[PDB]
Order: structure tokens, then C-alpha cells, then sequence
């Protein structure tokens, strides 16, 4: 095993942990480069033996409350199928052939499933829209989408109740009722901001909440768990969790950090928080108790009789763990790979920027006492993203190729106070960019072997914006790779999936008259660019549509700049990690070669035919 | 036969007339709604009998100079094939299997073909671009495209010479040499503005012209025919024609009208001009002589021993004609259809607008002396398009459904003086929009049965811009249909295929700082809209990309307006006429029903599922 | 070449002669046993050279009036296609893709075609009927069928007018009008008995005739040719022909024979008559003139500038001939085959039966002066069929295998006086059966080498009835082969396609109370059968449905008789001649082996697995 553009295929990727009784289930995913497909296997472990059994070419494991059965999905006919297996022998029957189903959940009776899906107009030749937005990242054109809710009897194998709601509605069981969360409608739907919440049973409903900034995420049959706030002024405010049983009770009213995920089982709540680069696991049982806190990201968890969770670190993809008073590692899927593959632990540093003290990290490559090394600055997305202790392939890969890697959490990031997150609103490219510069300055001080004359910068999404911006506002950088970014806020407002509300918040109100939409946009400062730039974009990214890269590309070419554009024919906003294996391999090889040829040692041109094959 | 959304399928569509000796060849096209395909048949007529023979599932007829053979193209394997047939018996052999060939032309020897095509990078997963623009309407993503030139021996069936040039190059035979026209390169290629022209033979070339605003279109073996000007300041200047034999000689130096098409055969030049709504055919033989001038559009022509041409009118698709001193109609393909299908001849009117007198037309529907009728205003594209005497399906169709149809040639249109065309530059939405208003005002004066309270407006491309604009600047209109339009000039500049140079000319220089890019853009005046609007767009339109409709749609919805968007999944800028038959049928039915339900008699909503099926 | 069950595949089968000017077209059909398909080739002969050209995998040749073009049909998609070719080079275009088209005819303009076809309900799971009958032989279940009429422009390639009529309507051109013949409706449609005739043009019609017993068959643009009678009491009456130009004029009022086919060209009528075993060709030009009269059947003919016809004989399939004052044979397709294959000319004899003198024929096999030979009696269908001088494969084949063949025209047959035909009505199995017995008795007198102890009998349809009947009413016969017959008239009345009207005529009125329906039915006399019988039936025979064979089979088995049944899975009433080649081969081999094993020399059983392979 060596680091290159294919190494990501050698890892086992775990997701969707579930537990009932003495059993754990989860999904093992492999990127198969030869077939160009992801392969999914459900693994069921019996904590009684450490014994494993399998359900092949399947995902979405849902263990029935009684622990007797497992439901799952399989995906010729472009149709999904819901299956049920007995957990003892894993013999299985097909229950329903289920196109456009997004979720499945058991009722407490271990007989009925709730499935939530969607339906669209589906004309062969044209999409027709009369609501907003017209598209959504990783979903496609809405085409008049409505949400569908089906109650499925797994014994008789029939939809026994069904109903529809507006697009982007969700539903959970609450005993024998269904809690339904629907975006609230004003001039447009208030997506990610306000919901109406209903209690549905037997074809009738009652409204529980009107225009609240939380939605229902879980239930234990007596109490409903709510996620968000009673009322947000900004979508960027920290989401919290509340127990509802008649009265709404905050259980983290005093903790100024955002909840990543949360579940309730038997009146206890298990939850994770974004905290200064980590995603940490806690329990609330009347008080908040630490379960798994460290330099790591708790990516998923479940609890029933046992508590299990997936923990990723800066140098290892997720593995599964069990907590019984102390943490026990359950799986070691990548252990043999990693015995042969060098990894680089980031070094944390603090630095001052303006009025704040912030977190940065860096990775130092294998160099000897007399040598200097080039530097890649990475900028995370969001702006309310967060770097720290998750596994970032490009950083390990570039470190292995002789680069320093440097990255910080500027104001606007998740993982800190709410106020720290909100500082970025209407200030994109201002103090946050200064924080990145100040982090780099401190890093250079700490590492005199870092070659100040060969610093590059890269990022995706907000990180792509900031790469664009950096090359227009500073002469520090020798090369840039900007991916799925922003060059012009006004088109983000009006063209992107979330722009109508999110740009109002992050950039400002009255967008057609607000000067900040030009003032804080890289497009308008294109003349300033002096460093070679690679723009990467994908055709199904509706979060940051194509214009954001292609306009910047054309305008930079109109100004005589050295710029290149790679337009991946498939893929949404997250394609760098969710595209097809072969697509992702080609992106990684482009990324590494652009920095080899423009940053480590500049050479003219970029003959992609030669460089890639 | 009745008028509705399918009637366009009942017509025979003729194109690509060719003549050598006593023979005429042309292509008969049918839109087959059931198969959802266009069918192409070459027809060869012998003017000796009016006898016809056929080459089925074929196009691009090219008769050899000696009149003995015909080359043609056919299109399983996504591959084009070049074939040669003997003209006596039409027995035929396949010569070359020819993906991405755009043109075929015989050498004077009746043995060699010149084929011009293209080649691209072709990676399965990503497009890579390092030139400009990254895409072109009706061509796709360039993906590093180069032009390819092949000399093909039709006897031995081999490419005997080949070479490449930059994208958007063209080539013609000139005796045993090839005249090669290549876009001139400054900071970017000067597309539609400057070319370098070379004379190529046997792998060597000499430059004939450098940075000239014409390219080579034809040759008679002694003289080269050039199209354009020696130097244009604006691409919008009238294109003229010149004979080159050592010296460049203008042959229309005194005629202030633009050439539509031109050919040279035996030192005579045949050409058409855009003239006040007509496209008229002339000959130059030392002086300019009228051949076919009237209320018509000469869509294509060829000349050798005989002169033939295709003539379309306001009420008939093209038919073929021969001129031998007087015009004789040769074909009557749609004669039986039109005996059963009512058509409406437009009435021409003049009107004053500001400082000018302009041409308008209108069609009056079957109404009786006591009734009033709604009105649809059509606006042509361009801005240097031209309405008048070609067959416009929607106008006939809507007239048949009880609507007045009104349309003018505002300043900026083709068909008048050069200065009249150039008036629009930096003034889009200003005097030209006034011309449209003044035309409507005169039409209403002329037709008191026209219901001033039910006037709608529609257009495609620049006509879509002007529909957008009209609904933002006037309260006259009750409904709009805007197709493949412009809402924001700055994104047209930076995102569209031609924007980097064409918007500079039509909107203005320094686009990132020029206030006219906001001042003359409908997007910024969305709050003003009061009339229901249907936006139509297609996903392969790179001339006016999607943002132009979808941004306007989202912003109008953000402002609480009644607006709808139809996004056709396939189709370039011209999809209303070049999309698949079923696609076009669905567009026509949407178009007619939106006006039925919003203009003739307003009703709420637009249930496209119900309205269309 | 030898006689056996495959020999029929070695012949060329000609049909559908057409002539315009100096050209003749016709269809050459081959039975391909290996592919199990019929192959059809149009042959065009130029009487100028005896030169031939071809249109492969095509039929229904229709030469345009101007002689410039030929329309034809071709039949993957279960769709028929209408094509047009230039007759000079035979280059061809597809004009219309034409499922369920039954006929095509040119207008006098050589531009428009009239196509007549049908349309049905077409539900995948069930046929639904509310008219009568529910099915028709060689057509299938009607499923609510209506007749469709399309006028097709072959230039523009469009249906320019269309209309529908009740099932079993027909249409011809009459100049620029269409003459439409529709079955007249009383309690049910009066199929084969009364029609209403209309003149149709441009979507309007006028009734020409009401409830008449003729329909329109041809026109020369001035006069309409009508076929039938002004009023028939019996459908079995001889059909005659009449010219209509305002007045209806009989042109064969004095000739007591039935017209087989007739055409009008330039006010002359060419027609054939059924005459004492021959089908003979005449002309009427004011008087009736003999053209081709002899021991033959004129199977088809056409006339324009030249007169051509297909002539079959007892020993040769049809060949083409031209008449220019004398008959010239044009084709000799089977001439080489027949040089090697022995044939047997029938010997005509007269005999007395009751009150009449009748025609019989027999064929004597190669036997020497001391030997006797078995005898097969063949009975033709109808009852108004006719034996004589057409090519009957089974007779030649059995003669070659050492059998006498004997066959007569009993009363009821075509080819004689009308009264002779009508004698059979209400008398089936009575005097007609006596005529067959008396013919056999005279034949035995004429041929003492005919073995009276080994006489068998066979027939199809009415001939199958009479085979059934003979075995129940006589002890003369040693074996029978009854095919697609009648055993019970009452089920013929109520189940068959034509029974509701035809059985009323041939058997009698008031069928539910008329004793003749039992008295003249073989089923009721099954106990009498002593000779082995093979019943052959086919599953798509709606003229004589399955019950007619299977009931007789079951009842004979219930009575302990030696009987066998072969049920061909496909095939209509005429399957012995129109079934697939392999189907027909297997029938011929069954037929010959049953007589070998039951008639020539009786052996027990019939092991069809062994006997056939
Ligand atoms: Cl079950
Ligand atoms: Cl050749
Ligand atoms: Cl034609
Ligand atoms: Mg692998
Ligand atoms: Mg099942
Ligand atoms: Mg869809
Ligand atoms: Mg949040
Ligand atoms: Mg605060
Ligand atoms: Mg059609
Ligand atoms: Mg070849
Ligand atoms: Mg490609
Ligand atoms: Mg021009
Ligand atoms: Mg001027
Ligand atoms: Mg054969
Ligand atoms: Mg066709
Ligand atoms: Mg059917
Ligand atoms: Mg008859
Ligand atoms: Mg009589």
C-alpha cells in the first residue's frame, strides 16, 4: 500500500450503526474502482461472540424493537426494495418495491414501518416548477416534489395508510402516532428556519407547533425530541435539543455549543457536540455526562441496551466502539492497511487574530534538518464548517508527497461559541480571511523549514470562495485550487438551492441593492490575480452552481490570467467524497498534480492528457 | 387537418438545395411524433422530367462537379458515415465512417472531398478547459476542441492529408489548395470579429490575411469569395461580400444592407440580402441584378447551369423554385395540407417612433363586427434579428385561436441601414422598447376591435429579455411568456458562450464596473412585475444559460409574484424549432394554454398535469 | 425433385399482377421451410426487353397512373410500411408506417393514395364486443373493429383526410371522390347481402344507394363498376357486374354464370367467369368477347395499355401471360422444376345423377395392366366451390403415390346455372351426396383397375362436412380425412363468423326450432361410422370453429370408434394452403400417411411420433 490517487479505495468505510439488545448492525462500504461502484454490506455483530453475519448488497439496517428482525433496503429496475429478515438465520423476504423512499423506521410493535419518500411530476421532456427552490443539491430538480408518508405492514406486505405533505417534510413515530414536521410557508417556505409540527394518526392530525425553529428527530413513546431552537433569528445559531411531553424542556440551555446528532431511548438522551475541532459524545440523564471526548469525531451512534458509536480520528477512518463504563474498540477494519501506510498526526497551535485567540493545526512532512518544504493552506467550507480531528484524505496524501499542511478554524466556524459563529455574517472575506492570514503567519514562525516562497491555498465550497478571494486580495500565494466555490454572491442568492434565504443571512438583506454582494465577491477583483488557479466544479452541484466557477474562469481568461477548469460531468456539492470511485480518483490525481506542477516547482501549461495517462 | 400543438408535424420541411447541370438535390425532413425523431430523405429531381429519385435516411447532398456522383451523409454506433452514389442508378458505397464531421465539399476533380470536423479530450468523467469559451450553443462543452481537416479520396476511400487548427476554424477548396480561416488570437480568440486566413497545400501554408474581419466562404478556382468586412469595429456591422484574386474587391460597397448568404460560380455571385422584413435574391455579374424580391425569405439557393432556390413566406414553409428569366415553382409539398388549413396573411403598417419611421405587422383573427379580441405582442431575438415574411408557427396557431398578433422591427433589427442596427448598442431596453410600445399604440389605433385590456407579450432570446423588461417597465401587459431570455447582463457576459465579446459590444465595456449591466437588466426591477409570467428554458442553451430564467424565477417568487418555469431537459437556444418533435409539441401546448388561461381569460394557477393530459 | 410433403416448397408462387403502360409488376412468393416463412419479391418486367427488376421483401405493388412510380408495402415493430419508388431506378422512400392497412390505391393524380384499414379496442387482457359477429376468419376477434379510410399525400407524406365507417366497409377512388360501400344494418349488419353506398369528398358524403346487393369494385373516373345484384334473395345467387354512371346498366344480364373478378379501364370491362371447372377471361366493350378460355383458371389480371393475366392449370401453378390478339406466355418460373417432376392430367367424364348430367374428373396412377389401385374421393368446399382446372397439390401428390383421384361438381357447385347452385339450399347431404355417389359409380365403370374395396374420401370445409356425412351414411368408404368441417349445423349457425346469416340460407330459417339442423348433421349419426377417420382442425378457423371437429371426435370416441384428431395450433380456415411452411409440410405428411396406413393397406393405430420423425 502506497499514497496516491487510488489509496482511498483500499479503506473500509463504516456507517449507520444500530443496536438492539446484544446485537450491533452497521454498513461496510467499499469503493470498487474496477466496477466503478460503491459496494454496501450490512454486518451484524453479536456482542455475545464478536461473531459476524452479513446481508450482502444492502444498506439502511433497522433492527426491530423486539430484536427479532431486521429491515433493510436494496437498490436493474432503478427501484429500491424494502426487505425484512429474521435476525437468527437471516432468511429474508421482499416486502415492498419502493422507488424514492428516503427513510424507514419501525413502529414499537415490530410490525409496521414508516417510510418517507417523495413524488414528482416526471414528464420525460420538461421539469415544471411553481414553488421554490427549483432544485436541491443531491436531490435534483424538484419538479413539483411532494413528501410521501407510508405506513407499511411488514407481515401482510401492504401500505395501510398514506398521505402527502409539502416538499422537505419529515416524520417519525411517536407511539401509534406520527410526528410530522413541515416547513412553514410565508412568501416562500422557510426552509431550515421555521416549521409547523403536527401529530398524525388514522388520517386525522392536530397541530402541535406553529412557526417554530425546531423539528422532531426522535421519540421514546412518551417524550418527543426536538432539534433546533424555539425561535432562531439566524439559521447559523447553534441548534440545540429539547424534550417535549406537554412542556418543552431545553436540556443544554447552559452549554453554548451546537448539537450534531441526538437520540432518546428510555428518557435518556445521547448526543454529540461540535467542540473546538472534535465531535464529542455525551449522555443526558438529568445531568450532562461525558462519554467519548477526545481528539476525534463521533460520526454516528446508537443506544438501546448497549451504547455503540463510530469514532474517526485525523489519521484513521471510523471504526466501531462500545461504551460500558469505559470505551472498548469493537472493530479494526483498516488496522492491517494502516500498519503499512504512514499517517501524519496534526500539531495543534493557538494564535491571536485581531480580538480573538483561535485554533490552527499543521502537518510537517518528512524532511531532514537542512531542507525547506512547500505549504498547502486548506480552508474548510460552511462558513460554519469545522476542521480538526476527522480523516481528511487530501491532507494525508499531500503530507506524504512532501508538503506542509496548514489549516485553522476562523471566526464563523462551528465548534465554539454561538457569537463566534455569527461573527462572519455580512463579513465574508473580512475578519475571517484575516484569521487565516494570521494563522499562517504564526505557523511560519513555528516552522522555519516551511518555505514562505511556496505557499498555496485550496478549499471546497466556502473554502473555494476563500481560495478565490485570497488570490484576489493577497500576493502571498503561489497557486490555488478552488472547488465548487463562490465567485459572485448575487448569483448564489438567485440561482442556488438555498440562496434565497441563506445568502440574505450570510451576505445581507436586499440583495438586488446591497453593495456587499459585489464588494465581497472575488469576481469583481479578478484583475488582481497573479497565481495560477485550477477551478474544479461538478455539474450536479446546486448548492454552488456552475456559474460560480465558470464565470470566474471566463473572466480570468478575458484578463489574460493563467487559469484552468475541470468540470466533472456528474456529482453534487460533495462529489470529492461521494462521486463515483473513478471520478474521485481522477480528481485526486488532478489535485496532486496541479500542486506538484504549480506549487512545489512551477512549470508552464497543464497537459491533462499526458499528466493523467 | 386542424391548428393545435401537433400541426407542425404535418408539414414537409425542405433544406440544403444543390444543383449541377440538369439536376437539383435537396433534403425533405419530417417530424415523426410517434418515433420522436426527424426523418431525412434526399430528393433528386431531374429538371429534364420533374421525375424524382431518393436517397433514404440521408442528408448533406453534395453533387460532384462532373455531375456523375453524389456524396452524402448518414448518421447504432453514434457514427456518421460518408457515402458516394452514382447519380444514374443511385447505387452507393460507404467511403468513410466519420464521427464529428461538420462539412463535406467536393474538389473540382470529382474525386476528393474536403471534410471539416473536430476533436476533443473526451475523458468519461470530466471536461477540461484552458481556452475560451468553455462551451458553445448547439455544440456542447468544448473540452479542448480543435478543428480537423481531412482530404478524402472517394475512389480508394482514404484520408490522404489531414491537419488541425484552433477551434472554430473553417476551410474551403480553392482549386487544389485549401483556404483556411482561423479565429485570430489576442488575449482571447476574436470570435466573429477577426480571422487569419491561410492558403494550404500539401502540408505547407502561406498566410494570406492577418486580423481581418472576413472569412472565406466560396471559390470558383480563380477568385475567393469573402464574407464580412476588411475591418469591423462592431460585430453587428453589416456583413458584406468581396472577391479576392490578388486584390480585394467589394461588390456591394454602395448597398447599406447585410448579406445573408452568398456563392460564386463562374465569376458570378449569387447572394441574398436582409431587406425590411424580406430576404431577397440577387446576382452580381458586374452589376447587381434582382432575381427574387418580394414578401418572402429566400432560405437557400444554388447555382451551376441552373439557378434554384427555396422561398418561404408568412403563410407557407419553404418550397423550391427555379429562375430562368422568370420564377417557376418546382415543388408543392405542402399544397394539399394548406388547401385544408386556414392561414393569416400579416398586414404591414408604418409607424413613427421618436426620430424614426418603422415597420410593424399584425394579424387579425376571425372575429365579427361586434366582438373584441385579445392581443399577443411578439418580439424577435437578436437584437439584430428580423421579422417579416417567414413562416412563424406560433403566430399562425395563435391567430387561429382568436388572437391578434402584433410584431415590429425596432431599432437594432436587421434589414435596414447599418446605423439602424447599431442604434441598440449600449441602449438595450431604451429606445427599442419605446419602438415596440409605439408600434403597439399605432396598431391599437388601426384596430379598435383589439382589446387594450388583454395585451400579452412574448419572445425568445433577446425577445425573452424584452418580455422580462416589458413586465418590469410597463403596466400595459396582462401576461408574458419569456423564453431562453436575459434577466441579467453581467452573467450573460461571464457565463454565456459569446458573452466575453458580444456583451462588451451590446451592453458595454468594463463589465465588472459598468452600471449599465444592472441598469438595463430586468432582474433588478423584479418588484415591479404585476402580470403572470411563464419562463421557458432549456438545459443545453449556452447562448442564454439557465441562470437567466431561473434567477428571474426565484427572485420573482421571493417577491410573491405569480410566475412559473418550464425547464426542458434537452435542447439548445433554438429548441423551440430544433428540439425533438415531442418536446416541441409539449412546448407549443404550454405556450397556447398559458395564453388561453392567463390572457384570453384569467384563471388561477396552472395545473400542468391536467392542462397537458 | 421428388413428390412428398416438401415438394410445395420448390414452386414459385405468383400473385397480384399490375400493369401500366409498357410495364408489368407482380409478386413472387417462396415458402422457405428452413426459416419457416413466406418470402415476397416484387418483380417488374419491361415488355420492351423481357428485362426484370426487383423490389425485395415487399408486396402490394401499385403502379401510379402516370407510370412513373410504384407504391408498395413492407411488413421487428409488427408494423407495415408504405413505400414509394421511382420506376426508372427503383430508389425508394418510406411514406407512412401503417399498421392494420388492408388496401392501397392511387388516385388518378399519381400523388395521393387511398388506404383502407381498421382499428379495434386493443385491451391487453380482454376483447369486448357489442356488435356481430365477434370474430371473422383470417381477421381474428373484431374487438369493436371499425373501418378506417386515409387519404395519403405521397409527396409530403401525410394523411390529409381520414374517416371511419362500420366494420367490413370498403372504398375506392372515383376521380376526386371516394365511393364507400358499408354493410347495411337491420337487426344485425347484412353482411354479403345488403350495402349502403356513399360518394365521399372533403368530409361530406351523399348516399348513392340504399340496401342494394352490390358494392363498388372499380372506377374509370366516369363510371363506377358494381359487383353483385341490385337485390339478392340468396347470397348464393350468381354475382354479376354493372356499370353505373347515373343509370345502372347490367352488362351480363343474359349470361347465367358468376363473375369471379372484374376491372374497368377506359369504359371497357375485363372480367372472369366461373364456367364448368374453368375460370375464363373475357372483355366487354359493348359486347362480350372471349380472351382466355380453356381448361384453366385465370387467377388474376390487369389491364391498361396492355392486358396481362395469371393462368393456372391442373398440372401447373400460375404463370403470367400477355394477350395482344393472341396469348403469349411471359413467365416460366416453374418450367425447370416441372421438367423433372411428373404430373397427372385429369380425365373429364360426364355422368347422370337423378335429374341432371354432371361433370366429374379422375386421375389414373402409374399402374400396369394386371394391377388394381386404391381410390381417394375428393370433395370441394363451399358448397358453392368448384373443382376443375386449378393446381391441387394433394391430388398430384397422391396420384404419384399410386392412388386414383376422383372428384365431381355436385349440385350446389359454382360454374353452372344459378338454379344448379341454389339446388343445395336446405338440402345439404341429400341430392349433392347422391351426385358424389353417382360420380364414383360411373368412374368405377370407366376404370376397372380402380379397387372398389379401397375407396377413401376427404375434403375441407363443406368437403369435411361431406366426408363426415359419407362415413355416417354409406358403407362404401374404407377411410376418411375430414378437415375444418361441419358436424353440427346448429353450432355453425350460432358460433361461426358467418353463421347467423349463411346457415339460415344454406340449412334453413328458424334454426332453434328447425329439425333440419339435426337431420342433416353428421354428429347425430356417429353410431353408424365404421371406417377410420382423421379429423384435422386449426385453432384460428372461425369459419368452421373447433367444436365442429372436436365434438365429432369426442362423440365418436364415446361410441368406441377408431378416430384421431390433429389440432394445428395456428391457422385459419385456409391453413392447408396459407399456414406456415412447416405447418403445411406436417399436414401434408399426416394426410399422406393416414391414407398409406388406413386406405392402401390397413394397419392398426397411428403412432404419429414414429410416422412423422
Ligand atoms: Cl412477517
Ligand atoms: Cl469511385
Ligand atoms: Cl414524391
Ligand atoms: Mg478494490
Ligand atoms: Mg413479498
Ligand atoms: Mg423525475
Ligand atoms: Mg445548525
Ligand atoms: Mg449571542
Ligand atoms: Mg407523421
Ligand atoms: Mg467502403
Ligand atoms: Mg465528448
Ligand atoms: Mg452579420
Ligand atoms: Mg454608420
Ligand atoms: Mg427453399
Ligand atoms: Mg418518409
Ligand atoms: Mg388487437
Ligand atoms: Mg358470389
Ligand atoms: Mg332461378
Amino acid at each position: 500500500i502506497e499514497w496516491d490517487e487510488k489509496t482511498f479505495t483500499k479503506f473500509a468505510y463504516l456507517s449507520d450503526p444500530r443496536t438492539r439488545k446484544n446485537l450491533v448492525a452497521y454498513v461496510l462500504t467499499k469503493a470498487n474502482l474496477e466496477s466503478n461502484k460503491y459496494e454496501n454490506t450490512i454486518v451484524i455483530e453479536n456482542l455475545e461472540d464478536g461473531s459476524r453475519k452479513f446481508i450482502e448488497d444492502a444498506s439502511m439496517p433497522r433492527i426491530s424493537p423486539d430484536g427479532k428482525k431486521i429491515a433493510f433496503m436494496r437498490f436493474e429496475k432503478k427501484t429500491a426494495q424494502i426487505w425484512v429478515a429474521d435476525l437468527k438465520t437471516l432468511s429474508a423476504k421482499k416486502v415492498l418495491e419502493a422507488k424514492n423512499i428516503r427513510s424507514i423506521e419501525w413502529n414499537q410493535d415490530s410490525r409496521r414501518l414508516l417510510a418517507v419518500g417523495f413524488k414528482r411530476r416526471e414528464d420525460e421532456d420538461f421539469i415544471f416548477e411553481d414553488d421554490v427552490p427549483a432544485w436541491f443539491d443531491n436531490m435534483g430538480f424538484f419538479d413539483g416534489e411532494k413528501t410521501t408518508f407510508w405506513v407499511i405492514d411488514t407481515e401482510g406486505e401492504e401500505v395501510i395508510e398514506q398521505f402527502e405533505k409539502p416538499r422537505f417534510s419529515s416524520g417519525i413515530w411517536h407511539g401509534d402516532s406520527i410526528v410530522v414536521s413541515v416547513p412553514h410557508r410565508d412568501v416562500i417556505p422557510r426552509y431550515f428556519k421555521y416549521w409547523d409540527i403536527y401529530l398524525w394518526k388514522d388520517g386525522e392530525e392536530e397541530k402541535l407547533f406553529e412557526k417554530v425553529s425546531f423539528y422532531a428527530i426522535d421519540s421514546d413513546g412518551e417524550r418527543i425530541l426536538l432539534y433546533g431552537k424555539p425561535e432562531k433569528k439566524y439559521v447559523s445559531e447553534h441548534d440545540k435539543i429539547y424534550i417535549y411531553d406537554g412542556e418543552v424542556k431545553g436540556i443544554l440551555d447552559d452549554i453554548d455549543r451546537e448539537v450534531a446528532q441526538a437520540k432518546i431511548r428510555n428518557g435518556k438522551v445521547y448526543f454529540t457536540l461540535f467542540e473546538e475541532g472534535s465531535v464529542n459524545l455525551y449522555l443526558w440523564d438529568g445531568e450532562v455526562r461525558e462519554i467519548a471526548k477526545g481528539k476525534h469525531w463521533i460520526m454516528g451512534f446508537d443506544a438501546d441496551e448497549r451504547l455503540i458509536y463510530l469514532k474517526e480520528t485525523a489519521t484513521r477512518p471510523a471504526e466501531l466502539y462500545l461504551w460500558d463504563g469505559e470505551e472498548r474498540q469493537l472493530t479494526d477494519y483498516n488496522g492491517l492497511i494502516f500498519k503499512k501506510l504512514k499517517t501524519f498526526e496534526p500539531r495543534h497551535f493557538r494564535f491571536k487574530s485581531i480580538d480573538l485567540e483561535l485554533d490552527g493545526w499543521y502537518i510537517k512532512p518528512e524532511i531532514k534538518e537542512g531542507e525547506k518544504a512547500p505549504v498547502i493552506v486548506f480552508v474548510h467550507g460552511g462558513p460554519k464548517g469545522m476542521y480538526g480531528y476527522y480523516f481528511k484524505y487530501e491532507m494525508q496524501l499531500m503530507a506524504s508527497k512532501g508538503y506542509y499542511i496548514v489549516y485553522v478554524n476562523p471566526r464563523g466556524s462551528n465548534g465554539y461559541s454561538e457569537d463566534f459563529a455569527l461573527r462572519v455574517l455580512e463579513r465574508t472575506g473580512l475578519e475571517d480571511f484575516q484569521d487565516i492570514l494570521n494563522g499562517i503567519e504564526e505557523f511560519l514562525r513555528l516552522e522555519p523549514q516551511a518555505d514562505r516562497e511556496r505557499i498555496g491555498i485550496t478549499g471546497i465550497s466556502y473554502g473555494g470562495y476563500m481560495t478565490n478571494w485570497a488570490l484576489t486580495q493577497s500576493d502571498l500565494f503561489k497557486a490555488g485550487i478552488s472547488e465548487n466555490g463562490i465567485s459572485y454572491w448575487l448569483t448564489s442568492y438567485a440561482f442556488s438551492d438555498i440562496g434565497l434565504w441563506f445568502d440574505k443571512e450570510v451576505i445581507g438583506d436586499n440583495p438586488l441593492e446591497n453593495e456587499n454582494y459585489r464588494k465581497l465577491s472575488p469576481l469583481f477583483y479578478a484583475k488582481n490575480v497573479k497565481a495560477p488557479l485550477l477551478l474544479i466544479h461538478s455539474l450536479e452541484d446546486y448548492r454552488c452552481p456552475l456559474d460560480q466557477s465558470l464565470m470566474f474562469y471566463h473572466v480570468l481568461k478575458d484578463l489574460g490570467k493563467e487559469v484552468y477548469i475541470a468540470i466533472f460531468k456528474k456529482g453534487a456539492h460533495g462529489h470529492s467524497i461521494r462521486g463515483s470511485p473513478r471520478h474521485r480518483m481522477k480528481r485526486y490525481k488532478l489535485f496532486m498534480e496541479f500542486f506538484e506542477r504549480k506549487l512545489k516547482k512551477y512549470e508552464e501549461g497543464f497537459d491533462v492528457e499526458k499528466i493523467l495517462k
